[PDB]
């Protein structure tokens, strides 16, 4: 037998014998994740368990798409897999999928908590931006970039771990919507620069150490957007479908704040001329990314040109989903 079973968390990991010394890394919406030693490569790996991915269409659509897109994508800032396996011997038996990647060290969340540094922040934004340009080039608009699904290594190398949305489950686990663009909040149709808003959000949070646009749901979240950035002006409303337009036009109006008050110089270092300049460039980039109207928001190409950044330059049953996924594993 080429697998063995072991009781991490309150889960069972049945993994190939090559992977030893399993220890819990963490848990998202998608699966349980363990650190392990890989004896064949003689290095450290992370292994994610997907328990019955085909249990509903959401879990299943996602699982299938992330397996196909991983194989077929290739960039240093986007997950790539070392290995994919199931311990189960037949389609009839099939239950769980295991995905193996090189071990990364931290979440972006833990990085956003660290004091502001211009070399690090710019290099991370550069990488998030090159990753996204890679996704957009391959036909992939993410639409749900959030720091929980972005990982980094001690040497500041960065990878995006998921491919976002395509196009309900009875589970109390709640999705993070804080980084979603206005055109996602308001159901508006979108293009590539939808992902710039989310990078803007992570960047603002790195400076402010507070989620910019929190809320119980999109009602709250929209209030937070308008009262800091102000009510969008007239000609953005005109691309809002009739019902959304009514609601957006009837919230209490806000002037909005200038970026200097939104991100005071007090949040940055001012100990050198270099840091003074980097501070005004950072805020200039934020001001170009946290733009409600996507027609006026900066593109991914313009952002990787910005001087803060450029120093670095579809309907199946669950029986049918089970097979599709099993096939792509074995293949
Ligand atoms: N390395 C790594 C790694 C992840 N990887 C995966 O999610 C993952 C592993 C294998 C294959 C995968 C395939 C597709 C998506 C994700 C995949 S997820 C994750 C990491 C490493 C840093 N992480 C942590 O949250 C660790 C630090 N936490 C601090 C807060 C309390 C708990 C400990 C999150």
């Amino acid at each position: 037998n080429q697998f063995y079973s072991v009781e991490v968390g309150d889960s069972t990991f049945t993994v190939l014998k090559r992977y030893q010394n399993l220890k819990p890394i963490g848990s998202g919406a998608q699966g349980i994740v363990c650190a392990a030693y890989d004896a064949v490569l003689d290095r450290n790996v992370a292994i994610k368990k997907l328990s019955r991915p085909f249990q509903n269409q959401t879990h299943a659509k996602r699982a299938y798409r992330e397996l196909v897109l991983m194989k077929c994508v290739n960039h240093k800032n986007i997950i790539s897999l070392l290995n994919v396996f199931t311990p189960q011997k037949t389609l009839e038996e099939f239950q769980d999928v295991y995905l193996v990647m090189e071990l990364m060290d931290a979440n972006l969340c833990q990085v956003i908590q660290m004091e502001l540094d211009h070399e690090r922040m710019s290099y991370l934004l550069y990488q998030m931006l090159c990753g996204i340009k890679h996704l957009h080039s391959a036909g992939i608009i993410h639409r749900d970039l959030k720091p929980s699904n972005i990982v980094v290594k001690s040497d500041c190398t960065l990878k995006i771990l998921d491919f976002g949305l395509a196009r309900f489950m009875m589970t109390p686990y709640v999705v993070t919507r804080y980084y979603r663009a206005p055109e996602v909040i308001l159901g508006m149709g979108y293009k590539e620069n939808v992902d710039i808003w989310s990078v803007g959000c992570i960047m603002g949070e790195m400076v402010r150490h507070k989620i910019l646009f929190p809320g119980r749901d999109y009602i709250d979240q929209w209030n937070k957007v308008i009262e800091q950035l102000g009510t969008p002006c007239p000609e953005f409303m005109k691309k809002l479908q009739p019902t959304v337009r009514n609601y957006v036009e009837n919230r209490p109006k806000y002037a909005g704040l200038t970026f200097p008050k939104l991100f005071p110089d007090s949040l940055f270092p001012a100990d050198s001329e270099h840091n003074k300049l980097k501070a005004s460039q950072a805020r200039d980039l934020l001001s170009k990314m946290l733009v409600i109207d996507p027609a006026k928001r900066i593109s991914v190409d313009d952002a990787l040109q910005h001087p803060y950044i450029n120093v670095w330059y579809r309907e199946h049953t669950i029986e049918e989903w089970k097979e599709l996924i099993y096939k792509e594993v074995m293949n």
